RNA sequence: UUUU
RNA sequence: UUUU
RNA sequence: UUUU
RNA sequence: UUUU
RNA sequence: UUUU
RNA sequence: UUUU
RNA sequence: UUUU
RNA sequence: UUUU
RNA sequence: UUUU
RNA sequence: UUUU
């Protein structure tokens, strides 16, 4: 009778639940990496947590791109950083070469540091359609965490993120995510 | 393998507990609506909660009554709010009219805005019985939160309540609630 | 052929037999809690024990309220101490508050320090019934002492007491209990 | 398809951890009784607790003696208190007389009130192996609690104790503890 | 085609018949215990036997207390003398001690001297219901005699008795009884 | 596997023992009642008991006559009193007539008051065998006792006796007896 | 349905327990035996016994020596007399000769008048380990006595007893003795 | 025919093997880390690797402890580093706290971040035996680097190591270690 | 039905014992032999024999050795000499040279003229454990004589003996030897 | 029937034999490689061989070690040469390094050039154990001779050697060496 | 078959 | 069924 | 099914 | 039967 | 088929 | 087999 | 299989 | 059939 | 049936 | 199929 429990034991679960945002930001023609479940601390309320596990059942990333000044290109990259110890990984760890044409890092992804969860283009035109935008929802895995608060030293294993970069500094980008998680 | 699974689920999950006492209130005759679940607040003690969600295991209701001065009528109406959005409902929401002989609210009934646990009528007389009480136990279901504390506005769906009318305003009722509840 | 050897095996065991009888005693706002299998003490007569465990195959707990003065309200609560280390429990050991109204302790119920056997509340009234009985047979188990002599040292795991409460102190209550126990 | 379904909830469980590490003591020919899961307290962290109750999946007791002076014995008793009421349990609990040769408490270990895990001697020689060590790893229980914070009140049903008893008050014990338990 | 045979064999046999009435007697603190089975003497009557044995198939006892001066109780034990010699049973030989809240002689109970058919406890109320009465129908046993008349001397094993017992010495008290027996 | 629990019941329980001479009496033509199993007093040696209850395995019973001046005859009634109050039974309750050649009494043994376990006859002739002897050995039954002490009052339900009558009061009897008893 | 009853029996039987400490004996080189089950006196205690046998569950040893002046052995037999009469056995009734390397006598092993439970040797050298202990668990048997209270006449078949003997008289030995035992 | 694949697979790669060895090192209170696999680098010899991935078939770590003035203890813990980021982990990272009896760094356990292989504790007594050593053979598993050289910015995820501390910083250890590894 | 028979006809034949003890032995470096199975003289006792036969059943030989002087070796090789013609063994028919260090002597063992029972080695130190000891228990086999009395003369097939050899002259070495044999 | 023709077939083959020694050698920090199997030599005898194989049916080797002036290390590798060529292999073509605590060479073990029977460590203590030795028994195989005489040229594929090394120069070592051959 |  |  |  |  |  |  |  |  |  |  499997599969069947699957669903029973997660009806007894509270399925806990974390929104953030983040609004105009500059296309980063060198890149950076955006934290997504860092926000997630210790605490009792509903978008928070006890101890430093949680199971994430699903989580969406939206992304949006805006052409200003020149049509220019945002890439974003959904991740999730199987080894953490406590950082937010840098741009090189991810991509061989810091442009956004640039193939994954052979090295790391060798060693599945590394988990692409989604890689999206967004070509923005002034001449066409100057503002572009994407929504993924995924099924999720556990999250380890390395503390208690909203810092960088706290990400740990299973960590996610999400790195930008772009062909110009003009742009702007925003994105909103949303993890729907266990905490038992 | 079936129902074997829901024990064993349940003896994994800790059986928190809540109690609570309410003394020498006056027969309302316009009626009054009392918080029963609401007291459990967010917090890591055995009788609070983590998040915005517990699942009652069972609960127990026991309610008293004291004819004063006149040989009077206590009605207790124990329900769950299953649409609270951070209220305490109001006496006219859940019967017709504000009279202790009223049958429920026709239309908060048909949509099972509410779902009446137990009601219970107790006839004090001061030449006879002058004090009667009642004690009903039940199984529970999911509790839900709009927010932290113990206020109206953190009811939330599956919120439990008791109402209580008559036909005086002297005579004395108590009451006590106790839940235990998981917190998965 | 199970069940069969349990009913031989208790064919061969003497049942010896232990009664108690406690009257007039007064109602108690803040309660008390009284002693029941603890008489039994370390001897060879038939109401007495050889060594420090027993095992109770019946026993039957008979309590009467009397209202004087005023109608009020006699609470009677038949408990097993499953972890009693030579004490008699305090009244909020058990209960939440020292009311008459009051659940039982959260704590000490989670983690199943009592058994409740029977609760009843009595209702005695000076304009009706104003005397008011009850009588309750029970299937026993075992009874572990830690002591030889009938004081509160004396008592061990699965002690049986019985707890009264009310909302006066002029009411008067009896009681009388019988314990039918093998001691081999 | 049981036994798997026990495997499948733990995997929804947080596997929280608490360590202890305790220190340079003396022997002590009295004996002294040491707090292990005493330490987990209510709180967010990955080592503490919410609720009253936790499961401990497996445990982890390290000893150590070391001679000084004198040849001499260290004993050391881990265990578990079934029936804790929120005390630090005495030697003479434990011990039929406070020696390091004594053989167990005849009427606490009659009715149980305690459970030896592990009972360990080691002999430290000055003219031999002066420095001794053992480590002992074991499936746990659960373990309740009567309050929050660190303190003996705390204890409750479960609880684990070590229990170090020697023959000389010269000689330098050291111990360290690991609970690795679940929270649901 | 057995039970087929119990009742060919019972229409042959004259069901005797035998009643009994005992109006207005004083309620005793310190009990009473009245015949009920004696009363049937050697006779050809209806009502009387042949030899020194009958076969009870039914028997029913009516038991009514009436409150005088003050509220009372009246307690009424049916029961079955086992290993009557010719005597009517004092009431200490039944119970503990001679109180109405007594538990019965825990030694003749466990060498079954007697047997109780119905233990009842009527609470009379000057303030309520000041009179109380019951019925109580049972299938008999065997009855033997150690005589002819109606005098003490001639109750023998199986001779029915009811023993009245109450906390006042004014209310008053009725009962009547009937037999229906085989005497073949 | 029936009856074979019961060898392993008994193979746990102490099989206690009692022995008894009572040598010199004088034969009686009016008769006397000795006592037999009385003698078991409550208490913590081989020969004694713990409650109101033992359960004799086996018993032996051994009667000696011998005649002086005449030729003359000893009986021997060797009965269990299955429903003794604490007496210690009358010839004539045994006996139709207090004479030797009697048989029993009808009333008694219709109601089976008593039941005979060996009714024997030594006829002693000072011509020929003037010592005659009898040894008998027979399985046993419940015990049950009255009281603590060997006195008449302890003796209970399943007592052991043996009445001596015979036809001159100048020979001499004697007697031993022992009893096999299990006391759980 | 057997070896079930076995559990189901002793669920029904009291364990009892006797425990018993002797530290700071002198080494033996014509060798000394000590009681071990001979403490165990009749009484009502959980640490005594009803009547002359006593059925031991199971038993623990604990021995130890310690190295004074000079580098010695100590030898502790551990050992139960299957034929005890009322005395101590001698140290020549178990050895061939009264010396720490001597095999069993050989008639009274031949005859099973003992049965070896364990027979231990510690060397303890003061240039090396000079303190050395054991600890030895085992099932237990049937225990006859002889007497009521603990001397040597008390003994009786099944008494269990320690031998202890050595190559020197300075050294000192300890030991410590339980008995878990049923008593029906 | 499974697992048979698995034998003819290893037979057509060559089974490189490295050695290192690590004299003479000084006991560590604070304690320190050494590198076990990283001395594997990029090239073409026997004890070399092609690309930044070996599979360990085998490895063998033989750990030293030598007592120097004062008797002491060595710790040596074998671990696996599953998520290696480039460097040679912390004490602290591995251990609770930065002392020989600390029981494992909660958090780094509960994520997974390290496996310990092997944790072994020698006691160096100078009056006893002061040099003391332990060799243990295991399977290896996949391991992956980071660079080509021998430096910590190579370690990769799977990187060996050994933590080594104690309690004095006299002491001299030894190690030595082997593997045996396929690189396809 | 076979093996069971082995069994009964075991159960017919007495099982006679001899015990020996040889203590004080100075350690040889050319080694000597000793005599073990010679003791068994003719003769009706129970640690004799009729004929010149036995079988033994079980023997034990039990060794030990104490430094002196110098920490030193000492070596016991317990065996049977399958076909002894009426002498004690020599050092060198057993080992290959008289050196505590030697192999077997070849063409003795190929032969098969020795059986080797047990060899042991105990190195006894005199800055650690001075003193060692070593009990063996194996099952025998027949055994021949060649004469009636305990001298070399009438050992035989089967003979058993124990070779003692070491690097030291001024240690001294115990033994002591059993054998339970049947004589049929 | 196979398997049963291996036992057949030894028993119609000479199991020749040869015994070796080599007594107070010293230990050797750059370590030495001795000779085994060279000792047979061509010949007639029990221990020589005919031509130039021989199969080793089992062999076994004792070491022992003496520490001298300081607490040491020996070490001693039990190893067949699966290639020689007539050499006496050099301590690099065994361990990677001239030391005691080096691993083997990665080279010659991977190409099987030896195969390593047993890997002794033997730490001897001036302050506690310092004397210790190991015998090995273990099944042989084929034997390469490339000579006749007892010469390091004669050596050949199967050869069996010791090699020896240790911490200090001081300390004496010995060995001995039997093997138990077929020559057919 | 089960039950005080 | 097997075993001291 | 068996076990303290 | 399977699924959020 | 069972039951007063 | 099912149940708090 | 049954029995003190 | 399985295993370094 | 297997084993030194 | 079972297991941390």
């Amino acid at each position: 009778t499997m599969r069947a429990v699957k669903r029973m034991i997660n009806t007894h679960l509270e399925h806990k639940r974390f929104a953030l945002i983040n609004s105009g930001n500059t296309n980063a023609t060198a890149g950076t990496v955006q934290n997504l479940s860092n926000g997630i601390i210790q605490g009792d309320d509903i978008n928070q947590r006890s101890g430093d596990q949680v199971r994430i059942v699903s989580h969406k990333l939206h992304v949006r791109g805006t052409a200003i000044t020149v049509s220019q290109t945002f890439r974003f990259i959904w991740f999730r950083d199987n080894m953490n110890r406590g950082t937010t990984p840098t741009v090189l760890e991810v991509l061989n070469t810091a442009n956004f044409m640039s193939q994954y890092n052979p090295i790391t992804l060798q060693q599945k540091r590394f988990t692409i969860l989604k890689d999206v283009t967004l070509n923005c035109s002034l001449t066409g359609e100057s503002i572009k935008d994407r929504i993924i929802n995924l099924p999720g895995q556990l999250v380890n965490y390395n503390g208690a608060t909203a810092v960088a030293a706290s990400n740990g294993p299973g960590a996610i993120f999400m790195l930008q970069i772009g062909d110009s500094l003009v742009g702007l980008w925003d994105s909103s995510y949303e993890a729907v998680y266990t905490d038992a």
